[PDB]
């Protein structure tokens, strides 16, 4: 296979125009020039995650009349698939039980309980925050961001020594680097410990400028 480390110092994400891609830019190490040079690696396919809770009981969408037979979890997955991924235009997701505490604000949630955790790719669109069924009560995770998901998913905390696993070629420059790079899901990028930090390169500037005499302007 193919694998280098990589030490990474920013992240940027644009949610409005390329969904679902994530930038790293960061040091990398070439023997043949010994000395570290910048490089950039895009990390793509990074998918939503939400979190469905199932409701207790059945409850009539008309004036809460729960005619008799118990929720399962089979049902919560059926709803999904059936009314609410059609209602908002939901090709492919994956779904399977989760267990999951909560302790914060939000009334009429148990301490311990049971989940239906479905992810789907980031170009569908998104659901309403308070949306509600017919088997579940309430939904979490509907507007969290790309980067806060691959940082919280992947245990990174801050600067930090990675390894890329399986990069490959991008078809034209994205990046002022001298090397680039990219990987297809975030299960390819991981941490280690045991390395020093490398050096960076620190730049200081200052600038005077002069309000024109005859017009009110600043020019450097």
């Amino acid at each position: 296979e193919q694998v280098f480390h990589f030490y990474w110092l920013d992240a940027y994400e644009d949610q409005y125009n390329q969904p679902g891609v994530v930038f790293l830019f960061g040091k990398v190490w070439i023997e043949s020039a010994e000395t570290h040079v910048s490089c950039c690696v895009m990390v793509k396919n990074i998918e939503r995650t939400l979190y469905f809770l199932p409701r207790e009981m059945k409850i009539d969408l008309n004036t809460g009349k729960e005619t008799g037979t118990p929720i399962s979890m089979k049902d919560v997955y059926e709803e999904f698939d059936e009314k609410i991924a059609t209602k908002y235009k939901i090709m492919k997701f994956k779904s399977k039980p989760v267990e999951k505490n909560y302790a914060f604000e939000i009334p009429d949630v148990p301490e311990k309980s049971e989940y239906l955790e479905v992810k789907y790719s980031a170009e569908m669109p998104q659901l309403p925050q308070d949306l509600k069924g017919e088997t579940f009560s309430h939904v979490f995770g509907t507007n969290t961001s790309s980067l806060e998901l691959f940082l919280m998913n992947r245990k990174i905390k801050g600067p930090c020594w990675l390894e890329v696993k399986s990069p490959q070629l991008l078809n034209q420059p994205v990046s002022w680097c001298k090397v680039e790079a990219m990987a297809l899901k975030p299960d390819l990028v991981n941490v280690i410990k045991d390395v020093s930090p490398p050096p960076l390169v620190v730049m200081a500037f200052s600038m005077k400028t002069m309000q024109n005499a005859k017009n009110h302007q600043n020019e450097i």
